[PDB]
């Protein structure tokens, strides 16, 4: 399940980053950025393979890709923030 939403402004300003870079296409900081989220542990909703999809949240000062993900399902404004490497997930408000 998903754990609640959060207004965007709650959330580090990297997850901004990241927002504008999924709304521009792009380009993005890693090459992982983009690809298939498979929500094989069913997380999330269950949907067909290819809703959705993951991109980085950079960690300041991390050597890795870190801990921090936006998931986006195709729905219009569905985007769920991840800072513990998967194990939960908000719901991003983007309005606040």
């Amino acid at each position: 399940d998903v754990s609640g939403t959060v207004c965007l402004s709650a959330l580090p300003p990297e997850a901004t980053d990241t927002l504008n870079l999924i709304a521009s296409d792009g380009p993005f900081p890693y090459s992982q950025d983009g690809v298939v989220f498979q929500n094989r542990e069913s997380v999330l909703p269950t949907q067909s393979y290819g809703y959705y999809h993951e991109y980085t949240v950079i960690t300041p000062g991390a050597r890795t890709r870190g801990t921090r993900r936006i998931i986006c399902g195709e729905a219009t404004q569905e985007d769920y923030y991840t800072g513990d490497h998967y194990a939960t997930f908000s719901l991003i408000d983007q309005t606040c």
